[PDB]
């Protein structure tokens, strides 16, 4: 009838799906941390570092809906900080829980360890509140229960980070396990039913009007997912359905009314035309940064853009303050189909042609093997690509259908991937052990998060980790300073990462030409998820998808404007 | 004549005697780092991520004086915060700038890159101005240069980092290069004279009252440069004279009055006693009633506080006259050091006890040693240092990955100031873990650290405490002299060490003992095997 309150967080994170925790130990959550080993099906990541340990809760929170990382007072949780703030700014459900001192201990403001030396227990809180939807710091036993159910709910239903604290003194209390037979409520507060109403009617009333509307799906479609309302929408509709590079994967690349990847002025020729020429857009989900967008160069020629999102809705210049899309989209679906009876349907701009046959000693190019990759990607599979070229040039890979992509294009963390992977390969193994975890990686990105790659290694995760070896920061090249120190680095024999983190099961492999490429992607050995495999990839220094190239002189300009 | 906001900032680093600049690139901040290359003598280290370069500044600053990390916005600067925060925790002088995005781009709002997606162009500011003595955030160029200078003085006469945030469009306007024949001033304000005089004469009296008077030099002594003056204070005065932790290194340890290091209860039992039983206590830069503070900013004299009397003046005019007030003492006996160790067969394994005896054999003076958080940090209190060595152990804000970066920043200034001088690093296997990629850029820059690694297959200090066998207490084992390949090294040597012989036969090498290259030394130790004053705290923590 009881259980300790360390036990009861770890009961309550198994109920909403989480099975495995990150982070790292240290001496405020020694306690709290015993406890994951008394809950069945719950384990400890181990990381190597705190820092990586968030990228890590991101990945899996990405995968399978929420995540947690615990941390100790000062050291370890202002670590994590910039792993925190990437999942705030990309609508990301990731729990921080710190393991503080005993409560009494703050009282007598000690002079302990982990602290600035001046008493205050609660600046580290008062930090990381800037990057939280909301936080905690429990003092009482007799609510503690409440507010841990309080954020856990809260990281759930708005996908962004929560941050709790907890006194080592009260984690191994008992409170009543009759609390945890009560699920928390996930269910979304229902909109103003007036407002929902009008918000629904003039969206019908504009796609019986239209004769050439286009959805495009963007971050908050995947982020605060309405990928199956969104499925059902293209479905229902037949209208020709676009994606950003933020919302890659969030719908079907082989879906026969798939058009491609919208990005303004950077979306190749057909589709920036088949998307601009729409006299109806529906779009689900818009986060327009910079990189998601061409430097803000969308040029609808429509002024009937109707953007779903989250907590409100636009039609046209009409906000819609607090009403949120889930339900909208849910009800639309009902009428949907007779509203746009009318339609007959346009042709979507046709899948780029697949790379003409070219010797095998052909020197790979970024161009090429972008293009190449959906020759290996299969359903399922989950494909993380890393701020550098591969974010850029994933954009112009077809992706099979039911694949999760992973691009922080708005946060734009290097390093973020290799955490990521981890936190979405533990994910993905939980899910289904045959799905494949997919990573593009630069040279320069590994070198801020390398070492997580040995905990992929101790739990036996078996990730694809394609290192782009091009000798430096090719991305920053092409905004800035092609030769200049800065934007070179140590060169590392990426081989023997693996080996060197003690592993024990393992392929490593070299590609530098299209015949290596092809060869070593197409062999069947090689596409089963039967090991972590590296790949290093060697692409020349100034090599990058041609909207790179384009994107780095406008980000230069917009840095250099006076 | 004129040179860009930019070019201004290094050549004042330059003249304060900053000449390696940590941190990464990004696009708010590459305008700015082209500038580096305009100044001779100033260099770009080219960090493996921001968290290790924030330690790396933090190392440099305490062999050099001060430091300079160069971020980029949101996602640099927060990477390095950690790094910030142990070097406010700990009195480290870090000049933390942010290259952020244009005035125009704030201005306008762009949803960029690196932002929370809010417009909020300030949060990274606000979170920053909590681990910083003081910050600027520049937006005119008119003053520019007076915010930089203020920053810079700050940083060095507090010891703390500050925050300097530079738009990107501004770091390429002009600015007055006749500013730069104008130094900036770095040194302390003088002390109220009527104050400092107070102090001086009371001291004076309690001196000549003590019966059983020591020294007592903490983290401050040497972080605000009165280690010379507490090293005349000790010849002065004959006080036996004694070091905590974090001021390790800070009374040369060969001083025929050196009575050991003070850890409480973990102490030699003699210097537990002969401090604790100490009727006076001169106390120089902490961090019986009858105690005499010194410290940077201000005196204490018993319950007597003297804010804003600066220690450094105060020490210096005591000097003048301290050796009258003391001569009614009559030299009372110091703790003895700890004798050698026994002669032991070379096949003997390795034990931690016998391990931080020896060490004192390697070391010479002029090195740099540098103990990471765990059994090391406890460890090194048991080394005796020769004279005019630094230690590195951060005691109080206890971050494990700390010394792989302060590491790398240590060899930088230590190069700058002298090439003979060794760096010496202990770290744990566990520690070693979090930061293990800055071993890169030691490579990079051809750096010649002594890098030795404790394995003793995981957190050993957290096992001794809580969970011996615990599975959070566990790592994923690494092929550790396989690092410095891995990372492109050309010229370096590995080792491992089980027994005594092979530390024996290595330490005592002359090759060895030249810092000629980069070396890696794996220690293999048991899992449970912990120095006698870990092993007494453990039981201290037991006893329940
Ligand atoms: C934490 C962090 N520090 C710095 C940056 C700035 N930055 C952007 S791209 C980049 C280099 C990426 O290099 P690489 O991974 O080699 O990709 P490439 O373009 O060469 O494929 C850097 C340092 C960043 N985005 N995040
Ligand atoms: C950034 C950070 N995370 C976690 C901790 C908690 N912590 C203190 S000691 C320690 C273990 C250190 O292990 P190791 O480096 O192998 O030293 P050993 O005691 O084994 O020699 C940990 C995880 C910390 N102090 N700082
Ligand atoms: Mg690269
Ligand atoms: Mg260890």
């Amino acid at each position: 009838s009881e259980i300790t309150l360390g036990k009861y967080l770890f009961e309550r994170l198994k109920q909403v799906n989480v099975n495995t925790v990150f982070g790292l130990p240290g001496d405020f959550n020694l306690s709290l941390l015993d406890k994951i080993y008394e809950v069945e099906g719950m384990r400890w990541a181990g990381n190597a570092n705190e820092l990586n340990a968030a990228y890590a809760a991101d990945g899996y929170a990405r995968i399978k809906g929420m995540s947690c990382i615990i941390t100790t007072f000062g050291v370890g949780e202002l670590s994590a900080l910039n792993g925190i703030a990437g999942s705030y700014a990309e609508h990301v459900g990731v729990l921080h829980v710190v393991g503080v001192p005993s409560i009494s201990s703050q009282a007598k403001q000690l002079l302990l360890h982990h602290t600035l030396g001046n008493g205050d227990f609660t600046v580290f809180h008062r930090m990381s509140a800037n990057i939280s939807e909301t936080t905690a710091m429990i003092t009482d036993i007799a609510t503690a229960p409440a507010e841990i159910d309080r954020c856990i709910r809260t990281t759930y239903v708005t996908q962004r980070p929560v941050y709790l604290g907890l006194p080592a003194n009260l984690v191994d209390l008992n409170v009543p396990a009759k609390l945890l037979q009560t699920p928390i409520d996930m269910s979304l507060k229902p909109n103003d039913a007036e407002s929902e109403k009008e918000v629904i009617d003039t969206i019908l009333a504009l796609v019986k009007d239209a004769k050439n509307p286009v959805i495009l799906a963007d971050a908050c479609c995947s982020r605060h997912d309405v990928k199956a309302e969104t499925k059902k929408l293209i479905d229902l509709t037949q209208f020709p359905a676009f994606v950003t590079p933020m919302g890659k994967g969030s719908i079907d690349e082989q879906h026969p009314r798939y058009g491609g990847v919208y990005v303004g002025t950077l979306s190749k020729p057909e589709v920036k035309e088949a998307v601009e020429s729409a006299d109806l857009i529906l779009s689900v989900g818009a986060l327009l940064s910079d990189f998601n967008t061409g430097s803000f160069s969308y040029s609808y020629k429509t002024k009937n853009i109707v953007e779903f999102h989250s907590d409100h809705m636009k039609i046209r210049n009409a906000t819609f303050p607090g009403v949120q899309m889930k339900f909208v989209l849910q009800k639309l679906l009902t009428n949907i189909a007779d509203a746009a009876k009318g339609y007959k349907p346009v042709a979507v701009p046709a899948r780029t042609p697949a790379n003409a046959a070219v010797p095998a000693s052909t020197p790979l190019k970024q161009e090429w093997m972008w293009n190449q990759l959906g020759n290996f990607l299969q359903e399922g599979d989950v494909v993380i690509a890393e701020t550098g070229t591969s974010a850029f040039g994933i954009n112009q890979t077809t992706f099979p259908n039911n694949t999760y992509g992973i691009s922080q294009v708005l946060w734009g963390s290097i390093g973020f991937t290799t955490g990521a992977t981890l936190g979405a390969a533990f994910a993905a193994e939980e899910i289904d052990p045959k799905k494949r975890v997919i990573l593009f990686i630069g040279d320069g990105s590994l070198q801020l998060t390398v070492q997580e790659i040995s905990t992929m290694i101790r739990w036996g995760l078996k990730p694809y980790l394609f290192v782009l070896n091009n000798d430096g920061y090719t991305i920053q090249k092409l905004i800035h300073g092609p030769k200049a120190q800065y934007n070179e680095i140590q060169g590392w024999d990426h081989l023997s990462l693996l080996p060197t983190f003690g592993a024990k099961d393992y392929e490593t492999h070299r590609v530098a030409t299209t015949g290596e490429w092809d060869k070593l992607t197409q062999d069947k050995s090689f596409n089963d998820n039967s090991k972590i495999r590296m790949i290093e990839v060697m692409l020349p220094v100034f090599d990058a998808p041609q909207n790179l190239v384009e994107q780095a002189k406008l980000t230069a300009a917009t840095n250099a404007k006076q």
